[PDB]
């Protein structure tokens, strides 16, 4: 099973100059336990956005140039990703935009955050059909001393 895992601020931005500019401790906390112990599949801009090895997950980067970093795995297409990931019952497609938009047709779940914050970004997450998906879950959390905007969690199933 594929999922997507994304953070979405107003009208779908993800991101902007490569980076992310708000800063969610709950959220990253959120991330980092619906994917620890499981593989993570990362485009290459995404990668150097993050700028190091997530802990605890086989870390998969798409590039169609030879990889940089024996750290982490390099893949040249989307089926070669799928593969590395060997047998598990669960792959996390963590990003960027380019990456959503592929593996969006392939994926059963969909992991978002919607964040109440106005962004200027250069990213989106993709526009997705909304009658093809089922919220199974959703939790709402307002704004406090450690995360500066209120935030949704929902889990979405293809339906
Ligand atoms: N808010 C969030 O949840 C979230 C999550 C992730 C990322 N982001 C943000 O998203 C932005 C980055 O997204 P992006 O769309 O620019 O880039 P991206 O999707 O991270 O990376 C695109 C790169 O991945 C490689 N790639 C993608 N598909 C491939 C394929 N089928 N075969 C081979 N290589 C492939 C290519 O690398 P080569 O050019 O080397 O071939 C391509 O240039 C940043 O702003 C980041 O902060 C936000
Ligand atoms: N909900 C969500 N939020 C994000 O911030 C996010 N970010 C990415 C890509 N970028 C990043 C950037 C940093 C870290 C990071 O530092 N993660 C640590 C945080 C642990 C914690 O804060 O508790 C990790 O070990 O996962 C992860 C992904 C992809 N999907 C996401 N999905
Ligand atoms: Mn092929
Ligand atoms: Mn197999
Ligand atoms: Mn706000």
């Amino acid at each position: 099973m594929i999922s997507l895992i994304a953070a979405l601020a107003v009208d779908r931005v993800i991101g902007m100059e490569n980076a992310m500019p708000w800063n969610l401790p709950a959220d990253l906390a959120w991330f980092k336990r619906n994917t620890l112990n499981k593989p993570v599949i990362m485009g290459r801009h995404t990668w150097e956005s993050i700028g190091r090895p997530l802990p605890g997950r086989k870390n998969i980067i798409l590039s169609s140039q030879p990889g940089t970093d024996d750290r982490v795995t390099w893949v040249k297409s989307v089926d070669e990703a799928i593969a590395a990931c060997g047998d598990v019952p669960e792959i996390m497609v963590i990003g960027g935009g380019r990456v959503y938009e592929q593996f969006l047709p392939k994926a059963q779940k969909l992991y978002l955050t919607h964040i109440d914050a106005e962004v200027e970004g250069d990213t989106h997450f993709p526009d997705y059909e909304p009658d093809d998906w089922e919220s199974v879950f959703s939790e709402f959390h307002d704004a406090d001393a450690q995360n500066s905007h209120s935030y949704c969690f929902e889990i979405l199933e293809r339906r």
